[PDB]
């Protein structure tokens, strides 16, 4: 709850809006990489996908020799329906890459409307460095009538041209001290709408990492929601093959490839004719 | 109960060749084993490797924007969840390891099996020997008695009826001594065949318990992965829950403020 944004970004310089601003500008490059970072994970998911399908179709094409063969249906099955789930985890975080894009593109949208709401802050900021400067300038200026008012009055001159050097002088501490009032004035201004801006940039910025972090959050669902379908897989497949036992895959080998249940006849003596 | 005894028999008596040739078989289906074991260990370490390479590149992301932290949480599962996979594939390949071993001993208890029962093999050669004979001495015994059939109907001599009777004598001790040899070679083929096919049974057993236990390895292989991958997941969902909002706002104000002091008082200062 506490306001680091108005605590930190202050400074000589006066920049600390400049930092904020772009760092919301910023914020846009974070929604890039995210789906950047998510299209290379659905194309893991996917290579991993298309290899299990191929790994099931030569499953299907292994001999049909011997009385192991008709397992290889279980393997067929699961295998299949492995490669399935991954696939549809890359339409999950395919989908997920689509909803990342439109808040990248509304992004976009709110930092537009930003912009024009900042316009005061932005003129308050401007205001106090042109002032902070021409006050040092009056400063100098000052100090400079200082110098060539003790230059004269030092070495000796009248005192109508010494008078008139101390209006020079005059005028020069008048504007100096108006300055001075008008940096008080810019300071009381830029502080009032830098408190206020400051803040805000920081709500932006803590709905912009709430809004992540939902997108992080159902991109971990899908992978959670997957994996539990990948472990449904595997404990079909346990099952299937305590449920393919010996006994059944001697009695279906016998059945059909036996070569006849009546064993050879019993032959006599057979008379001329 | 016994399949192979009562389903192996036929007219033929193809029933020995069919079931030592079906017992080699059972070095395919461990071959195929070790193939089907061996391409799904591929795959995993495709997969691991570029997992890998997904954890480095989310490092290499931009030092930019308040997010910017939140790599390194992606940087530490997506690592883990590589060296889940590889894992996978060290344990496959200690199984494409005992299946092969478990192939090659098959070899030697495959050639053991063939000098065991070579006697039944002989009572096969030897029942088709003597029926092919039987049939043999059956057409013969009979044409003799065709001619002496032949040789009565058209009229012939007395002594030519005894070198004819004589002739079907010895047609009918040779006959009726191959019917015996039938019976003797008949009760010597079906008392070895019957515990022939019960043995090649036993062994067929044997090996589709054991393969089965190599699939329960696998499927325990798989299982104990699957476990720690979710493990990852559940970590990986924590890290994001301990990363907070307000954590992540002090992290960028801290690193790049530009100042904690305001604009300092400026006053009137004289020369």
């Amino acid at each position: 709850p506490m306001a680091y944004f108005v605590e930190n970004f202050w400074g000589e310089k006066n920049s600390g809006f400049d930092v904020l601003y772009h760092n919301m500008k910023h914020g846009q490059i974070s929604t890039k990489e995210l789906a950047d970072f998510v299209r290379e994970r659905a194309t893991i998911e996917e290579a991993y996908s298309r290899s299990m399908t191929k790994l099931a179709k030569s499953a299907s094409n292994y001999s049909q020799l011997g009385t192991f063969a008709p397992v290889w249906d279980v393997f067929k099955t699961s295998t299949e329906k492995l490669a399935n789930c991954h696939l549809d985890l890359v339409r999950k975080l395919q989908e997920l890459i689509k909803e990342v894009q439109k808040y990248g593109e509304e992004q976009v949208k709110s930092h537009k409307k930003t912009k024009e709401e900042v316009a005061g802050t932005l003129e308050a900021v401007q205001t106090i460095q042109s002032i902070t400067q021409a006050l040092q300038k009056s400063k100098e200026n000052y100090n400079a009538k200082c110098v060539e008012q003790e230059r004269l009055k030092k070495e000796g001159a009248t005192q109508r041209e010494i008078e008139k050097a101390a209006v020079k002088s005059k005028k020069a501490t008048d504007t100096y001290k108006l300055y001075v009032e008008k940096y008080a004035l810019a300071k009381a201004d830029f502080e009032q709408k830098m408190t206020e801006t400051a803040q805000k940039f920081q709500d932006i910025e803590e709905t912009h990492l709430i809004h992540i972090k939902e997108i992080i959050g159902s991109l971990s669902n899908a992978i959670k929601e997957i994996h539990l379908q990948i472990g449904q897989v595997h404990e079909e497949f346990i099952n299937n093959m305590a449920n393919t036992t010996v006994e059944s895959l001697i009695q279906k080998f016998a059945e059909s490839k036996g070569t006849g249940k009546e064993r050879p006849g019993l032959i006599e003596f057979e008379e001329c004719d």
